[PDB]
């Protein structure tokens, strides 16, 4: 009953989490959170974005109107999902700049198509083929009009179509490439055709291509597809002496957040802002490792599969030398605070959380948590990131852009966690130290630091006296004479 | 009279500034500075860069020699400013890869055109048109030479021009597409023409397509513009059996800092390194929010409109627990230093700045200031970042590259300020602590820490005595017996 | 003889190294390491990567089989090295999209060529030219087959080659453009030729353009080179009635780590993972200034020539105020630890290293060293980064992408060293201070801090006594009464 002991301590937990810092790759903290999303449900949620499942229709085939894609007439989407099993079932074609036309239609988000009354005099219209069957019958792309001779004549076609609305019109037409010279003249009479499609500030000028090619659905002929945008006040002109595969009208163009993704993931009823080819994913985390291909408000793709952000002090079951230092050891039995006090006196032993120091640590970690978890990444139509054919220069640059980006983000994420972690350990160490010092300063000359986080208080200090220390109102003058006597034999 | 008090503390100002740190979204420091440039005069300064106002001439029209653009002949520039009201008033034309021709001329910085002694045998030269009037007369592009039949013949043209110089020559030439067959033969006799322009390492062939395009300034025909760069030692050769629109010469090519910008900002007499479409901007700050399109030594575009870097300590009207810690509270009355001393003694009271500690904090903050505002970014011709027409793949990539870059820089800026600010707060705290500990150490056993940043000095300590503490020459043996006697009653 | 002195200290060296920190552009530490590789031996190491010296053969000429390039038949490479002096010595040619064909072959990493069973009925094979000699004899590209008439006939050629294998095939073929009409018909009999090469998914039809181009090795004609990829299950057709320069077979395509590099550096025996055009470089450092063009596991290209990373404490021949603070000064004579103890007692003076605290500093710096120098960047085929022609849009973008990337990495490198440096100095200061405090704490009331890193120990303290302090077993109760008596004159 002549002295007391008061020791400062901090909590610890039986199972901690290993995190990475600036100086240690493996240091144990009381608690952490995962910043990389690395899993998916495997399914694409159908809200909030308007998902159109292309099923066995590539957007291009929907656009041209391959008979097996008629259900997609006038459809709209925020995201068109294109499946890899999808195939073409009409006249064989190619699209110079396929990727661009697929991109610009993807991006526009609609197949809304308006028929117009092109006046095609002196040709047979509605040319059809065995390669584009409707049931047992010859057929063709719904949105195009294959013209051939009437009788023995294919005249110079020369028609116009003014755009008098105040949206942009997308026209999609083509040129037919016959197999032989015989075929060119049987169909179009002239030996060399040409197709000139123009506006007031643009043109396209195409000569047909001749030769035997491999049969696709019975045919060696082909069509190359071309497109033209006609602005308000402008006009489409089409001029041709053979081989024209005429548009029937225009597609409406829109701007907005629409896009296209290659995925075989099923569509499901649920809500997710972020879509990948592997399925929708949560965007509570700032990073993800699921896929570099995303649509919507998503974590940023990084190469790491896990990045643990520390949310607690170091676990002992820093710059200041208190935690894992002169305080030998955490207290697992302190479960209502991060920091506090154990005492021993005449009336027995006890333990109290310190609230102010506990809150200061938690506040500061919440602050870096709020900065870090506060999501800022919403992207829609972007670039292609996987490729089905080898191409060279353009594809090289596309991959290299993305590869560059991913390494830069991966690095920022790696650094950020290592920094934030070092700093969390150290600021938690600091708060412990600051409490100890605050206590030392209250004791003035009535106590000595025992070297282990505890002070020997050189006077009778009951539970009320000890509380006075914990709440910061200890009055050292009251006890000085007594203490100095025990401490130094003064009087 | 028989003891003194010496208190430490630090300055404070009535109204400080709110900054962001690693741990707080909002925390007040004495002084801060803005790192985002977000305003502009609206006007483009005419030095130190050579600014050429294109007015109503697109560079393309200046290049080709639209008669309304004659004043631009042989012009030079560091930056050609292109206006939106600019329009074309010559023969209607298209330029496949318009943007490459525009880019490489913009980058070359010059329209210096050298006229060469081309021989066109058997053809009529200087064809003209109602679409490209020169006063009351029909006219044409100054830089091109429209060739037509002579009498009843248009010969196979085969003409060459060696490059015997040590610089690259840019040849701009064209191909004429007539309206009808009648026109093709009236002009060129041949039913189908053709141009082939070749060097030892390159060849281009264009076949014109006859036909009607929309009436522009009275004309249905068109001209398409192509280009060839001939290296030193190489030879230009031109081959044509009709439809050639010949070069009269070439443009000198330069490399350097030149570029082109779209803007309607007026030009003004002033000095700015950095130009944006919105006007020139100062470049003392390291970031800006005005426009992603810049020319010259510019702050880097970031998404944030403001980012305040702290240039002073925390304002109290840290890891170390001194400032806003055991020192309750700053001193508004301390105006000649950041840190100092106040005392109560025998001869009255007083205050003095500590210079060493004030300087060390200031120096450290100036150090990071120099790092951060040190102008390092000078960029000239880049990629276009705004587009008037939809194009697909290539535009997608250009937008993605810029948007990637901006996000990465906005991040760097965000983190930097957050880091710098946490560390400034903490280093200013440390300096206060270091000074207090310095003082405690000098006092030895002659004073006691009162716990609030002050020492009770247990001896008569007059102004000279106090000064000896502030200048670090206090001799504790002189006072020790006196002090130990008042603390401990030794005598 | 009734007291002793015990000072704590740290090492120093006469000449240290200057580094950059957050707050000082120049401050001296004991030791540092360079993080930018700036030297090369100048030679390209021939392990571990398979390096193929193109010598005087551009890869394109090895691919087509220029007679001077027969030694490259069926060759493979991880890196094909292309020399400046390399030249073409065969029929002069051009390759639309040359760079993609060169890219995709470079990336495939092989010239393995499989001859196939094309049946050329009615025509003569193996056309040769004086412009492509094999010694004294006229010759031709080995991989191509120049077809011409047989007797008085050249028929319409129509062949197929199915792909029944499970890999992709690369077909490289050409079209000959004669200099005159005479030549056209002597060779091919038709006045105009045509080559149509097709698959189910693609068609290319080239019309030769007759006429003179500049004489190259005695020839005014040219051949144009095209390529077609045939996937498994698909079918190559070739259809032509003149001017076809046919393939003899195909090149095997592969995916993997191959590329091509332009360099005049000699190849030689050594081992380096990272290749630049200047020669190989070590990859122990995380950045390099040698060249933005690299192959293999390389340090990342940055703009700075040097970045010195501190591996040691501040050198004195911090946040905490010990090093270059209350310890005036380091000890050059302390060679077997970073921190330690000097004393003076009755038995004389001495000195001893502190191992725990030395290790803790070292360990933590080793840890950030391992984070930093951990080689994590391995790249192979990328984008071209230097260009020999002006091109416009695409090249602008390519340059912009690499320039963007470099400035971001150079920023990360600058920040990293400034951060880690500030932090190293601070953590080394901290460890000093922690040792001081540890020592203070053991001494309890038996010593006083002299203000300069030393303690006055107020009792007889022999060498064994001193060692008890250094090893942490000093028992203060043995000495307390004696010490209080000399400090005060009391207990
Ligand atoms: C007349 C006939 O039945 N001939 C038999 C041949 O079949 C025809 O062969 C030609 C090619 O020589 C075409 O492939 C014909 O197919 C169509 C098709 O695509 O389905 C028929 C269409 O009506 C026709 N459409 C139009 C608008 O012209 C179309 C086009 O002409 C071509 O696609 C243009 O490329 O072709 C096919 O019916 C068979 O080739 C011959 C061989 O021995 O046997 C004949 O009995
Ligand atoms: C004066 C007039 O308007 N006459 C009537 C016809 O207009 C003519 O129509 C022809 C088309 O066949 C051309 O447009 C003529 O204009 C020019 C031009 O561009 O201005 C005249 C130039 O001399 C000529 N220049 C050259 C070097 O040939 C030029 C070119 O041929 C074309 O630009 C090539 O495409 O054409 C124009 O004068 C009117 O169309 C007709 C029927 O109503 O009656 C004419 O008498
Ligand atoms: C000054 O600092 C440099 C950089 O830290 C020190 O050199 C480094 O020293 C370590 C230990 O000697 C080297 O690591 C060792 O390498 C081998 C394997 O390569 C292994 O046997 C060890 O376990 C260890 O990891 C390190 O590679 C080396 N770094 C460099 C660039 O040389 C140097 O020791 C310091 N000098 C002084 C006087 O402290
Ligand atoms: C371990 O750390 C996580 C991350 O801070 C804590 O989870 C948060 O808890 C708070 C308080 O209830 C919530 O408001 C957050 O939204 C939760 N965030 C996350 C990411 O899960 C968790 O509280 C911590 N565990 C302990 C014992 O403190
Ligand atoms: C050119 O060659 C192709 C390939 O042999 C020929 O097409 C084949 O002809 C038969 C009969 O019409 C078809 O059953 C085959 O499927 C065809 N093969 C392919 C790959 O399409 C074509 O007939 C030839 N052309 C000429 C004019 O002789
Ligand atoms: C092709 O059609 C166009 C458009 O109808 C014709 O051009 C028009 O011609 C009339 C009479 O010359 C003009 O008054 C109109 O301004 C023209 N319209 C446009 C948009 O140019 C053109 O003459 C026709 N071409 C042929 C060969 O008959
Ligand atoms: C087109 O003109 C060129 C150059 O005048 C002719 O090519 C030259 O022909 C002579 C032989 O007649 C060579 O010795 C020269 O070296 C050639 N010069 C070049 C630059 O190639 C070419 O013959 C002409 N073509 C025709 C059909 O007249
Ligand atoms: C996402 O998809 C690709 C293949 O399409 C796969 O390589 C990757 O591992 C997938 N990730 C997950 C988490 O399923
Ligand atoms: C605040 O900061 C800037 C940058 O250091 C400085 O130039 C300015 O004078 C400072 N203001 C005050 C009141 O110190
Ligand atoms: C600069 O211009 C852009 C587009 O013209 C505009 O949206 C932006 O608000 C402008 N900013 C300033 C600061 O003038
Ligand atoms: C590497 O080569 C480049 C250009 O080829 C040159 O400018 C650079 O200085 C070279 N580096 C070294 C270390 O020689």
């Amino acid at each position: 009953n002549n002295t007391a002991t008061l020791c400062l301590g901090h909590h610890a937990v039986p199972n901690g989490t290993i995190v990475k810092t600036i100086t240690d790759d493996q240091i144990e903290v009381t608690n952490a959170t995962e910043l990389v999303q690395s899993s998916s449900t495997g399914k694409i949620c159908n809200n909030p974005h308007r998902i159109l499942d292309g099923r066995d229709c590539k957007l291009m085939d929907a656009l041209l109107g391959d008979p097996h894609c008629d259900v997609f007439q006038d459809e709209t989407w925020d995201l068109y999902v294109e499946r890899s099993s999808a195939s073409s079932n009409c006249y064989p074609y190619d699209v110079p700049d396929y990727a661009s036309l697929r991109s610009l239609v993807a991006s526009s988000g609609t197949l809304e198509f308006i028929t117009e009354g092109f006046t095609w005099t002196g040709v047979t219209q509605n040319g059809e083929s065995g390669a584009c069957k409707r049931g047992p019958a010859n057929g063709f792309f719904s949105r195009l009009n294959w013209l051939t001779k009437s009788g023995s004549v294919y005249p110079l076609l020369n028609v116009t179509m003014p755009n008098n609305d105040n949206f942009d019109k997308l026209y999609v037409w083509g040129v037919h490439h016959p197999s032989t010279n015989q075929e060119q003249t049987n169909l179009y009479v002239q030996a060399s055709g040409r197709v000139t499609v123009s506006t007031r500030r643009s043109q396209q000028t195409i000569i047909p291509n001749i030769g035997s090619r491999p049969l696709v659905r019975g045919q060696s002929g082909r069509i190359s597809i071309y497109w033209t945008i006609v602005k308000p006040g402008d006009i489409l002109m089409i001029n041709s002496n053979g081989n024209l595969v005429a548009p029937r009208g225009y597609f409406k163009m829109r701007t907005g957040k629409s896009s296209i993704m290659r995925s075989n993931a099923p569509i499901d009823t649920c809500i997710s802002e972020c879509i990948t080819p592997n399925g929708s994913i949560p965007n509570d985390k700032p990073f993800q490792n699921v896929n570099k291909i995303t649509y919507g408000a998503c974590p940023k793709y990084v190469k790491q599969s896990t990045l643990k952000l520390a949310t607690g002090m170091r676990n002992v079951p820093g710059l200041f030398g208190a935690i894992a230092g002169f305080i030998e050891n955490g207290w697992e039995g302190m479960i209502d605070g991060w920091y506090g006090f154990r005492h021993k006196n005449s009336e027995g032993t006890g333990q109290a959380a310190d609230l102010k120091s506990t809150q200061a640590a938690i506040d500061q970690i919440n602050g870096k948590l709020n900065r870090v978890i506060e999501k800022t990444n919403e992207k829609f139509h972007q670039i292609e990131k996987e490729f089905l054919e080898v191409e060279g220069r353009i594809q090289d640059l596309e991959k290299y852009v993305e590869d560059t980006k991913i390494d830069l983000w991966s690095y920022n994420a790696e650094l950020l966690v290592a920094l934030e972690n070092q700093h969390t350990i150290d600021l938690t160490d600091s708060e412990m130290n600051k409490l100890f010092e605050k206590t030392r300063r209250q004791l003035r000359e009535n106590a000595e630091d025992m070297g282990n986080g505890c002070f020997k208080i050189y006077h009778k200090c009951d539970n009320a006296c000890i509380e006075s220390i914990r709440n910061g109102t200890y009055d050292h003058d009251i006890y000085r004479d007594e203490a100095l006597n025990n401490r130094f034999q003064i009087k």
